[PDB]
């Protein structure tokens, strides 16, 4: 079988969800 992991976020990408570092406030 062939999976969409990668294709189901590569076109999909939420800010909630994104990649970013944690910075204190």
């Amino acid at each position: 079988a062939m999976v969409s992991e990668f294709l189901k976020q590569a076109w999909f990408i939420e800010n909630e969800e994104q990649e970013y570092v944690q910075t204190v406030k």
